[PDB]
């Protein structure tokens, strides 16, 4: 009985129970059975992607077999899971494993009721150059009963039959696929007592639902049975630790924290501190963003939609930041990331001046099949696979070549971002920002520092001249970055010096910062041009103030309360010591 | 070589048998084989012969399965096999249809008369080949007959495009469609005209799935490279798993809808590839294989006509203007391409009335799209809101596309704010300044 | 010490025997055998010598089989063997033909004795190699004599192409064609003029099957890939699947028709290879084998001449007009290529007279190709439907293509819908107004 | 070997052992042995467990060599072995360090 030395008697296990319940797979089972009930080509296959119930089906049919819920032909049949050592026990001496394979088929073929094999991984037999290379040992007898149910993913399947050509003329593919979200829940429910027993915890029914929905909207690279079950099992393990520490899987908190840990995506965590969350961010940003509350609110609005689920699952929120050059809109994208992730450097960004029709799409998403370089994902999906929710930033997107600009439509809506190798990324809870200086021409009208009605349409005009309407009409919001003028820049300078103090290495020296009109004007006069915007306010602060005082610090001429003043372009700040 | 000297003496009469290319790998790697054996080519039987074969085998199947097989069944299998199972030779393909159909009878009986006929087989074939035609579900003819109204409920107007497609479908269902000529269309007109949208709805209608579609974006093409994106490369060059866009899709879903976006932007060599597809369907593949996509429906789109459709010479495009559209087509695509299009269809410019209807449908789609049944409108301004959207979105050169954007910006962003600030719970309504705005339906509900 | 130390002393005189490939795999690895054995070259004999050998062996065959063999039969076999069995060295090949021919007689002998004449030998060669010309199918002269007729009933117009091809066939059948120059044609003409249609109908005629053709989409041939696509890669590179599209077909179907679709698009590197194939015939494989295509008919197609044919200067293309076309083919292709073509044929315009006949053919083929060859037409309106189609389908500069499309647009599209609605069994009819339309069968079916 | 299965019904109890790798070979080679024997996994001890083992054997080595062993030395042997002898399992690796070290002490002591 060679079979008993290599295979697992699934029937015996089923006879003894020790199997999971099988949920919703009745039709895959019916099809499997129907093929097995055939006169000749009774060789069905369970085919799809990993983690979709392919072996569940077998436990299922094993149970149907035990209970005679099968056709006459199968009523008394038995089933064995083989593979494994059948191909490797014969580690030495030519023809040894071949003899086993044959002996097994002989054992199966003769007399002993109807025996059905289950091949878990038919691709492992493959037919490695045929010429007696394992899989090739079968075909001679595929008509001679020796019924067998196979299993393989579509990639594996395609590889086998393309290279072989006979198996696809001998076997009956049965599509096996992930369940709907509700069906997934039913599955999770069916396995619920298994996990509850092994971990000693309860699972809320709503946790099963959350895991099913979450998996569908969280893990694009894992099929629902495994994906949702892992969310359940991983969560159960976490709960078991809590149980042991001194419980159940909490739909909201166990699963959300587990998910937050596993991947991130702020939306899946959603903090309960509503009094401040999604409120305070505008104030935090206001300090960074002086005057331009309009941009803050535009962003904050999208952020608020993603939280609590108002945002559309297939529409990553996205903005186009138009405006006065030097407006500070890039830092805004980082400061938003600051709030969103408690990480200003979470983002992925692309220098769009590097883009050309000759290569840009591949620089962004990676090259395709047969071409040099497999840096799949290029600048972008290469990184999305690690941080699906990171903020995306397109520096000077206005300079991006129009073809790659068009590819970026995927970020804006119908979020099926793909990779050059024919793979799918899928973005949802991912805020995307693109930048342009087109609004500068209208902001520079100076008709109030705030861009006004009508003039903002002139901006849209400039935008239509550079961006296709196909892009523009799909942006969550197009935001215009206004003139800061003297009032904002006086505040920006006071603020920049403050914010620098807080981050100026250590608070050992401290500042007075009494700029007085002299230094406020220096920074606001020889700095903030409308076309350089705030860029020079920071540069003069660093080039003249932080630098000269730093040099005095290095000489140990400064001990306490540093001040700022000017010579009176010769002003150049030029600050005294503070020893 | 044990057989070698033996066979050379005329002893051990040996009868061999193998595959064309297996043979190649033997004799061209041996020489002696060619000397030792006399190859005899075995022909593939004609359809007529195939039926005779099936008939001859019929009693073996009837006995095994416990079923009766009618002669029309035998014929049906041979006919369907030649047309719908191009990757398997007739002696098997026809038997597979008979054998499986018979098994279907056996299964049906045991799952709870036994006469196999043409419908038995046709349904079976559909299950195995995916060809919907052969389901022969005549009670569903209502949809096929009225698919024009069904498509018109999703897209507005553009009836000529709807009718053109409807006939592709009806011809296929009737079996009258030319067995070698995939349906082919070239959709011309303004962006926002519904060209792509229609193709999606066709895929929708045929398989109840807009993602059933296989999309090829012609803007990614380059005549120096891109042919291989569709059909792959040949043996030797880096990469394989060939033809991600066409070969590797068409061998799995022959009955799918192909969509080639912006074919006017395709570089000429790709347009040249299309010629196989649009003629006979025998699209070759880089690894020396064939596709035979005659069961396919192919839609291509182009904006060349934008030049004349925006002449605004009637919303429904008239002669001369339409012919100028064809002018642009003829001055761009070679006639070799154009002559393979079943119908070149020029879309109409949307009328204000169409825009109104589009707004209604589009709002319907948006409302239906929500996964949470709080997220909806009552609108109020039952005409007025829609007229705002039309007045402010009726573009003679962007069509309906701005209706989508207008709604997203003036209505949905206001909704986003309202969700964010909890100013809206459900059943939202619309009002207008001077500048459409939304009303507040706060945490009262 | 297998043999070696003894051989080195003049002990054990050994006579060896091996092929070049074997020799190389032994000697280049062993070293000592290179000196132990004293290599003697044995050349393959001439045909004359082969026949002498056959004469000597003739009595061994006559006695074994109990047949009588004619000396001319022996000559015939040696000549045939050289020409049709290039993969097997002449002594063997000649004997195979004699022995098998005798066996042919022997099989008949047991069921009925005879002699083995030249005609018998020729049949045998055809039995083993296809090469229909050796069947000496004199009773089929009728077809060869009238194949022009038959082709003209499939293809309207293009009489020059038909005559040209027919002559290739006749020369091959008559044994007049040059064993080293596979007949080849280059068809220039308007799209829709029937270039590939003729080629397929020829394969149809020759093998009773259009699918027999070794179709090569030569238009899909960029420089770096194109040759290997057809010949396969050489040793030491990914994919040792020798032959790509051509070797793998030519070695099995040596008497086949090759078709190159739009050779004008093929990169010149391809054409460069084809130069040998088209003349001399020794196309070789990427692995170093010689195939020999000389028993094939090669048809190449292109559209360069379309630019002048569209001038309407004659139905049959006129002098000068033809030269404009030849100008273009000479400008585009190297003369090295053009000179090797057996003939360049410029297709005629499919005149309105032609469309009248074409309409008939297409309507018939449409019925013939139905799977459900039940649902035939009655048409009615023989003259009016014919005229409607003849007029509306006459887009002369698109050849017959528009017609096919017209019929599809006016008849089949409607038919399909009527079928979905069960309004038609068969004997479908057409009405016309002013616009051609279909009627219904009141009796649904 | 046939005597075993043949007579195995009469109790004749046998206890045996095999390496994980060898078990695989036993099963594949005979079959009946898998059916007749109860496979038992035997665990590798943790460092903590290993030290307890070493302590039990400590007096054997002290006596055998005539030297003393510090308790921290036993701990060290097990801990050190876990980090620097990845090719040898702890039940042995720790002892190798103890026995070799004890010998090193006795060896040097009892040299010329
Ligand atoms: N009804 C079910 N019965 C058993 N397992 C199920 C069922 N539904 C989902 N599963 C999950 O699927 C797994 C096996 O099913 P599935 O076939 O999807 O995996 P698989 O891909 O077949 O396994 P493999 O990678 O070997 O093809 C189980 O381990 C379980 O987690
Ligand atoms: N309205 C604003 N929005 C954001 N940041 C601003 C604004 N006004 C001033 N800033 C400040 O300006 C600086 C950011 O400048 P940034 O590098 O974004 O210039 P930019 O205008 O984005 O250049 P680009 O024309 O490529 O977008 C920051 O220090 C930021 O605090
Ligand atoms: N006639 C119509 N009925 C309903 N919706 C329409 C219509 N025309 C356009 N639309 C809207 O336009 C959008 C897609 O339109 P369309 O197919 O015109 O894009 P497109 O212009 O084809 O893109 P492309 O210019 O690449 O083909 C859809 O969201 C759809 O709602
Ligand atoms: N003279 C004719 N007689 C019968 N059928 C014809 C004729 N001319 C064209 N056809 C029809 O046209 C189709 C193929 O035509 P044709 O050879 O003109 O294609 P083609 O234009 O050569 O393609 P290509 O422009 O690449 O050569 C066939 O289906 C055939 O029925």
């Amino acid at each position: 009985e060679y079979l008993s030395k290599y295979a697992i008697d699934m029937t015996e296990q089923a006879r003894q129970g020790k199997l999971d319940p099988v949920i919703g797979r009745e039709e895959e089972i019916r099809s499997t059975i129907r093929v097995l009930a055939r006169r000749i080509k009774s060789n069905p296959c369970l085919i799809g992607e990993p983690g979709i119930g392919k072996t569940a089906i077998i436990e299922g049919v094993a149970q149907r077999i035990i209970d005679d819920d099968v056709p006459t032909i199968l009523q008394g049949a038995k089933l064995f899971s083989l593979d494994l050592a059948a191909l490797t026990a014969g580690a030495k001496y030519k023809g040894d494993f071949e003899e086993r394979f044959k002996g097994v088929l002989k054992e199966i073929e003769e007399s002993k009721t109807l025996i059905v094999l289950f091949i878990d991984e038919i691709h492992m037999l493959m037919g490695n150059g045929k010429d007696d290379a394992a899989n090739i040992l079968k075909p001679a007898l595929s008509r001679g009963q020796l019924k067998v149910i196979g299993a393989t993913t579509n990639n594996e399947y395609r590889s086998i039959v393309e290279k072989d050509g006979a198996f696809e003329r001998r076997f009956q593919k049965i599509e096996v696929a992930e369940p709907s979200v509700r069906q997934t829940v039913a599955i999770l429910r069916g396995l619920q007592p298994k996990y509850e027993i092994h971990h000693g915890v309860r699972i809320l029914d709503s946790a099963l639902v959350t895991a099913a929905q979450l998996a569908k909207r969280y893990l694009p690279y894992r099929r629902l049975p495994d994906s949702a079950l892992d969310l359940v099992d991983i969560s159960c393990a976490g709960v078991a630790v809590a149980r042991d520490s001194k419980q159940n899987v909490v739909d909201s908190d166990t699963i959300s924290e587990t998910a937050a840990r596993l991947t991130g995506i702020p939306v899946k965590k959603l903090s309960e501190s509503e009094n401040e969350k999604l409120i305070h961010m505008e104030r935090d940003l206001s300090s960074e963003v002086v005057g331009q509350m309009d941009a803050i609110k535009a962003v904050s609005n999208a952020v608020r939609l993603s939280r609590s689920g108002l945002a559309n699952p297939r529409q990553p929120a996205s903005f186009l930041f138009l405006g006065l050059s030097g407006s500070g809109k890039t830092e805004l994208a980082k400061k938003v990331a600051g709030f969103l992730f408690n990480d200003e450097d979470m983002m992925i960004r692309v220098d769009c001046s590097e883009l050309s029709e000759k290569y840009a799409v591949s620089k962004l998403l990676g090259t395709t099949a047969g071409y040099v370089g497999y840096d799949e994902g290029g600048f972008l999906t290469n990184q999305l696979q690690y941080k699906p929710y990171s903020v995306l930033l397109f520096d000077e997107v206005e300079k991006a070549h129009p073809d790659v600009l068009t590819v970026m439509l995927q970020m804006l809506d119908d979020g099926r971002i793909t990779s050059g190798q024919g793979k799918t990324i899928d973005c949802s809870n991912c805020i995307v920002i693109m930048t342009s200086n087109l609004g500068a021409e209208f902001i520079n009208s100076q008709q109030g520092s705030k861009i006004q009605e009508s003039t903002k349409n002139l901006v849209m005009g400039a935008v239509r001249q550079h961006f296709r309407p196909e892009f523009l009409n799909r942006i969550s919001s197009i935001v215009i970055f206004n003139k800061l003028s003297r009032k904002a820049i006086h505040k920006i300078v006071d603020i920049r010096l403050k914010e620098i103090e807080e981050r100026f290495e250590q608070n050992d020296k401290h500042y007075k910062l009494n700029l007085t009109q002299e230094a406020k004007d220096f920074l606001a006069k020889y700095g903030y041009s409308d076309d350089m915007g705030a860029r020079p306010l920071n540069r003069l602060i660093q080039n003249e103030i932080l630098n000269k005082l730093a040099l005095r610090i290095l000489k140990n001429e400064i001990k306490d309360k540093e001040t700022v003043n000017v010579v009176l372009e010769e002003c150049l700040e030029v600050l005294p010591n503070h020893e």
